[PDB]
């Protein structure tokens, strides 16, 4: 089970001993900083605080637990035994900390304070940066939130150049990244991000954390269909895909089924297999029960153009009111292999080129996507701004002479609406003077407990496109 | 708490129903597929065993919890509940599946079968791939420990050539990754791969699963030292850097201490504070107790040679046997800022050109390092290769038409060694012909029990560099 003192990088054990003496405030800050992913999408603090930071986090026996490992760890003993029993003793093992936070799904530009840590008793001033470690790794799921969110927007304004609406948007980029990410718990809190934005995923771990920790308007908040994977095609042997084709759209004749065709010949597959030998069982197919082709390799763009041309070329094809071809409605492609924000893109503009209308495809979005987002991509930082030693406020910052792109932001800080209604972030407690309305930022974690909650519809809600609005 | 049930790519739901009817055995296998990374280290998959395959695995509330998850995701009764019922009921819920696997901590040439799964009671065909999901995030600490090996590879060579020796070698790459990974999870497994190779963390995480999946000879598998951040220097306020320089020193003055250096201007800091206001602190300090400097911006090379050159104009330099330079005893200098594979290269070797030891330095790998690894970099891939149908053994696989890369082993595998000493893969049984000695998987996993085990130790006498080992 796990133990929050042992969850903090090893020096900040040591850090209690290093701020100035008699201070009584140590005050943090989040920011994506600044300097293509020019506003963020603020997700998953809730998560953290939920399952880490909130309740009883604190007993005697993790108090031991954790002296023993340090003692060893540091071969010495700087373990601070004595602050961790004065949270046991006065507040039941509860952290005296509060944190303020813009609302979840909210979509704020770059280099806006997201969220704010402080300590509520002025002898835990060392455990707002003990916790620093934990709650950074909210870069995460604002990342994955942030660039789903853009992919989302590609797809939204090619759906409705090629088709005239946003017809099944929501059900365009499906998630498939479970076995290609680092952790069980990654897949979960990466999944839940991808699905603030899109309704349509197989990270089914991703269902469970949503339930339990923000809540669903809907039973579950992502769906799936049926599909074949290459070795339900393989296990028939080479000779016998058509065999292997044929069973399993039969299996499944009245849901929709995805069936990768790629195993040995897409080209062949899509002409000869379906379009011929069993084309008569894919035209026979309900509208509700599309058949959906998945190609699965070589180049994205040239696959997916080739495999349009040829089902283009054994089935009907109508035309829609904007002019942009498609397939008819018991057929559909998918393409789920090497689908990035760059690939995506490239795809759907070779496919508005080709006069094919974005309703005849899907993608699916796989895990080295993920694993290749970083911390970096939107600089997402957390610093002190503010402490307070021997009674008086002190604006506190880093700025190194090299990189200025390091610089922080100083003292006591509140987000606000501009007169434009856009936002800003000020500095130096200048949001006491009142000139900028009300703090944007809400108290979502004091002494223990979680003050304000989301559930998944209010993220989803405040995550929403521009273009969905209108 | 965890459903096995749960943890699965949604499609795999429907996979039971997809097989060839009468399949009795689905056979599958991982490897790090061929086609720089040459070799990898095998690490990771008892962790997976334990934590997630092991026991009774299945409950009957598990199985009435994924059937209503599943009729809700679907919007339909596609779920196998008959097949979990026999699983629980005949096998106390405990997986019939064998899991054979090279011995954790093997280096082992791309191209090879690292591990096969296979199942165990004919009914149970459909299992073999229900779990692919959960052994192909495997991946992770593969490249994790494959990374990190390299890296030692690097280090080991250039600390050899300017120092004579590989002292201290264990120490040189320090993990920094915790916040910069996207969970508490990846965390400890990644902090676990780079235990393999290395002996200073501050992941905290890493040691305590080490200590519950693998065990370790000493106490904890890892160290680490008191050391500065940001925070408690910029907390004393602009003025007083040198303030917080003394305070902290101060407060260990018997124990190795790192101070981050650059929080205003690095290059003040180390030839006006260090070198000259404070230098009496430093030159008093033992042996035993350096002060390690820690640049933390601008371009590493640049600011690691800059930084040398101004403690070298400032503290005594000797000229060891080898010829190069090296601080004294009580001083030396850590980077932990943009450091990679390709980075730390260029800084030894930029170190070596200018006559500086490696001796001199450490560096700290970041959490972003470990994110930009992707399942792709090893090509690790899991795959069907043989199955039996009305008792017939047929082998299987894949070969895409326009990608070669993709193509699979066929049939029944082995590994074993050449008569050179090196690794090679049988497939289609021919193992079985024993013209190659024994296969070198080992059983680790059979229906429900882990059955072989490798202690930490065993892992990393396993993973050693062939220099260490001359
Ligand atoms: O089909 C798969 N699921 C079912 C499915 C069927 C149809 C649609 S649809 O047309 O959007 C649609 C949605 C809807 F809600 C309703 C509808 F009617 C239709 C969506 C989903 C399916 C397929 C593949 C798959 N996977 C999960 C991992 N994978 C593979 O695993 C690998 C991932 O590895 P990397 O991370 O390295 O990339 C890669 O091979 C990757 O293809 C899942
Ligand atoms: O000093 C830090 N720990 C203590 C320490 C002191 C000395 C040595 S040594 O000279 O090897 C040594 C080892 C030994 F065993 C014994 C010895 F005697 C000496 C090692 C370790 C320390 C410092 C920084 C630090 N951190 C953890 C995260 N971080 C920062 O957090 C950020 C990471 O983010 P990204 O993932 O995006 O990169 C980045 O700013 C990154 O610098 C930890």
């Amino acid at each position: 089970e796990f133990n929050i003192l042992l969850a903090t990088d090893s020096y900040k054990v040591t850090h209690y001993k290093q701020y100035p003496p008699n201070t009584s405030k140590v005050y943090s800050y989040f920011e994506c900083r600044e300097k293509k992913y020019e506003e963020t999408v603020f997700y998953g603090l809730q998560y953290i605080l939920n399952k880490y930071l909130k309740g009883k986090v604190v007993t005697k026996e993790k108090i031991q637990e954790a002296k023993d490992v340090y003692k060893e760890h540091f071969q010495d003993d700087v373990f601070n035994e004595k602050g961790w029993n004065y949270i046991l003793e006065k507040y039941d093992g509860h952290l005296p900390i509060e944190i303020k936070a813009v609302p979840e799904g909210f979509v704020i530009p770059r280099g806006n304070v997201l969220f704010t840590v402080e300590n509520t008793d002025p002898e835990c001033y060392w455990l707002t940066n003990w916790i620093e470690t934990i709650l950074v790794q909210s870069w995460y799921p604002i990342t994955v939130a942030t660039n789903f969110r853009e992919q989302k927007k590609i797809l939204a304004k090619y759906l409705l150049e090629t088709s005239g609406n946003l017809d099944g948007l929501e059900y365009k980029l499906h998630d498939f990244g479970y076995r290609g990410v680092s952790s069980q718990e990654t897949a979960g809190i990466g999944a839940s991000a991808h699905l603030v934005n899109f309704k349509g995923t197989d990270t089914v771990a991703g269902l469970a954390l949503i339930k339990k920790y923000y809540g669903t308007k809907d039973p579950v908040p992502g769906y799936s269909v049926p599909a074949a994977e290459h070795s339900t095609i393989t296990a028939w042997g080479k000779d016998h895909e058509k065999d292997a084709f044929e069973h399993i759209v039969t299996q499944f004749s009245s849901v929709p089924v995805s069936v990768v065709s790629d195993s040995y010949d897409i080209y062949n597959a899509c002409e000869k297999i379906w379009g011929e030998d069993l084309r008569h069982l894919i035209v026979s197919r309900s509208t509700q029960a599309p058949l959906i082709i998945r190609p699965d390799s070589g180049n994205p763009l040239d696959t997916v153009l080739k495999v349009l041309e040829i089902l283009g070329k054994k089935f009907p094809v109508t035309e829609n009111s904007k002019g942009y071809k498609l397939l008819p409605p018991y057929l559909r492609v998918i393409q789920g292999d090497g689908v990035d924000i760059n690939t995506l893109q490239e795809i759907v503009e070779g496919m508005k080129q080709k006069m094919w209308s974005i309703e005849n495809i899907a993608f699916g979005s796989g895990g080295g996507l993920l694993q290749k987002l970083t911390r970096d991509l939107l600089n997402c930082s957390f610093k002190c701004s503010y402490v307070v030693t021997n009674g008086l406020g002190i604006n506190v910052f880093k700025d190194p002479v090299a990189d200025p792109n390091k610089r922080s932001k100083k003292g006591r800080l509140s987000l606000h609406r501009t007169p434009a209604g856009n936002f800003v972030t000020l500095e130096e407690g200048k949001g006491d003077l009142e000139e900028y309305g009300q703090d944007l930022l809400h108290t979502v974690f004091k002494n223990g407990k979680v003050t304000k909650s989301y559930s998944f519809d209010e993220i989803r809600k405040n995550a929403q496109l521009n273009i969905e609005l209108e």
